[PDB]
């Protein structure tokens, strides 16, 4: 196994689709585990087969209690940086205090948690931080100063002290699935950049932990190391590195499926890599790339089954089977897909304009997924083409099957008209649903301003925080295009306000992987940039 030039990475990935992974050394033959197996230390290890060797063991200061030296953690090098990380086992009740003493004695500023607390009812790691307020863990008082919950990870700011108090930031990756590795490595690369951002140049080693302290924790350390190697050597050698880190902590990467995943992340980071940009700071090429996002046509069964054919305005813009909106019972089908927002999963329902023969279903979707906000981006007719069925009453009330819609208020503001309805189901019988009907999109082309588009996003956000905080029903006609533009800018703008960063490309690309042809035309993509420019001023 020799190094792969990045020039040939994509090809070698194809060719290798297990044997490589099985040739790695299990770090056990050049190692010594005397200290880890001491009787005194038995109860301190979560898994008795996954133990630090004596040489790279993190060694705590001796606290007159015997065998107080020990913790299940080991130093791990980065690409050209001795001891960049500490790969630690996720602490348990009995070692929570010893854990913080490590963070303190090692001068660490960052903890990377790659596990959830419980997994399918099995406790994979004990909570070692206060929910609210403060807690003294031994001679170290930890205090929560902030918690920010984004969709793929959450971020916690601690203030630890026993003279100078110190700020430790915990980055907790929530998205990692129970069984197997993730799906895209998109989330993990963004997460890994946020760690680079929040760790100070002067700080101690980064504490990375999962359950056993080898596996996720390993795939994470390797992906960082190998990004470094690309950015320096223009070549990647995953095999020689995993081999190296195992002689510091054995078993570092745990699965065949994990080893492959390092490569996928590395490829993603090469092919698409730098498309993020800071709000401080051509599109043609980026759009070509977006357009080469494969459509998972295998994974589109339900939407193509014969009965469901007739229910779609465009038999080509149709939900993937995994993130499709499913209703109470082929009556389970509505051309509509769940889409991740910036702060939570399944935050938007991106749907088509109801057909005259799918209003019943439409309103069942709204009712069954507790939607209270509808964003409409077309008019009923456009250029003499019937682009959406009017599903809402204008004057009185209308009953679409079991649901009843009665219109309470209807205010035509600048660009957006804003209707209010009492949706009933013929004491949890009645809701108030609010429709934002955007008249600011031209019958042909994109709008040339985007003040009115900023003002709609903004309007829908207040409505969300008030009628808090359910999934938003966005539709136009085809159910991807404008819906896409809107969902994209919603997420892009939230993050600009929040992180002061801007990655339109990945934003849209992430939309393409949830529903086909989401942002659709280069016009609409250009527009995204244009609205962000307008927002910045
Ligand atoms: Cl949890
Ligand atoms: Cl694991």
């Amino acid at each position: 196994y020799f190094p792969i030039p990045v020039e040939h990475l994509e090809e070698e990935i194809r060719i290798r689709s297990r044997e490589e992974f099985n040739s790695l050394p299990s770090g056990h033959i050049q190692g010594t585990f005397e200290l880890a197996n001491k009787e005194e230390n038995r109860e301190k290890n979560r898994y008795p087969n996954i133990l630090p060797n004596d040489h790279s063991r993190v060694i705590l200061s001796q606290l007159g209690i015997p065998c107080s030296d020990y913790i299940n953690a080991s130093y791990i090098d980065g690409y050209k940086e001795k001891n960049k990380f500490i790969a630690a086992q996720g602490p348990k009740q009995e070692t929570v205090n010893d854990f913080w003493r490590m963070v303190w004695e090692q001068k660490s500023a960052t903890i990377v948690m790659l596990t959830n607390l419980k997994e399918r009812k099995e406790e994979k790691c004990h909570q070692y931080w206060p929910d609210q307020g403060c807690w003294t863990y031994g001679n170290i008082r930890v205090c929560v100063e902030d918690c920010v919950v984004l969709v793929d990870y959450t971020i916690r700011k601690f203030c630890i002290q026993p003279k100078a108090p110190r700020l430790v930031s915990q980055l907790h990756f929530t998205s990692w699935p129970d069984f197997g590795v993730p799906f895209t490595p998109i989330g993990m690369l963004k997460f890994l950049k946020k760690v680079k951002t929040l760790n100070p140049v002067h700080a101690g080693p980064i504490v990375v932990h999962c359950s056993a302290g080898v596996g996720r924790t390993g795939t994470f350390i390797v992906i960082d190391a190998m990004m470094a190697m690309m950015h320096a050597e223009q070549k990647v050698d995953v095999f020689e590195f995993v081999s190296r880190i195992r002689n510091q902590r054995p078993q570092m990467v745990q699965t065949d499926m994990q080893y492959t995943f390092i490569y996928q992340a590395l490829l993603e980071y090469y092919l698409y890599g730098d498309t993020e940009l800071d709000v401080s700071s051509g599109l043609e090429e980026e759009f070509r790339k977006l357009t080469n996002v494969r459509i998972m046509k295998e994974n589109m069964r339900t939407g193509n089954l014969p009965a469901n054919m007739k229910k779609a305005r465009v038999i080509q813009i149709i939900p993937y089977d995994f993130n499709r909106v499913i209703l109470s019972m082929y009556t389970d089908y509505i051309n509509a897909s769940f889409i991740d927002g910036y702060r939570q999963k399944d935050y938007f329902i991106a749907t088509q304009g109801p057909l005259a023969h799918t209003v019943e279903d439409f309103w069942r979707m709204i009712w069954e997924w507790k939607s209270h906000t509808i964003v409409m981006l077309t008019e009923v007719q456009e250029r003499e083409q019937d682009k959406c069925y009017q599903y809402w009453p204008t004057e009185g009330s209308v009953t679409h099957g079991e649901i009843t819609i009665e219109i309470k208020n209807d205010t035509l503001s600048e660009a957006i008209s804003i209707r209010d309805f009492l949706v009933t189901l013929n004491g949890e019988q009645v809701r108030v649903v609010r429709q934002f009907h955007f008249h600011g999109w031209p019958e042909i082309g994109i709008p040339a301003e985007g003040k009115g588009m900023i003002d709609l996003i903004a309007a829908v956000q207040k409505q969300q925080q008030q009628t808090g905080n359910h999934p938003i029903t966005v539709h136009c006609s085809a159910g991807a295009g404008r819906t896409g533009t809107f969902i994209a800018l919603s997420n892009i703008l939230e993050r600009v306000k929040a992180e002061g960063l801007l990655d339109v490309f990945q934003a849209v690309k992430s939309l393409r992987l949830q529903r086909p042809h989401m942002v659709q035309t280069l016009e609409q993509y250009e527009f995204c940039y244009k609205v962000v420019q307008d927002f910045i001023d």
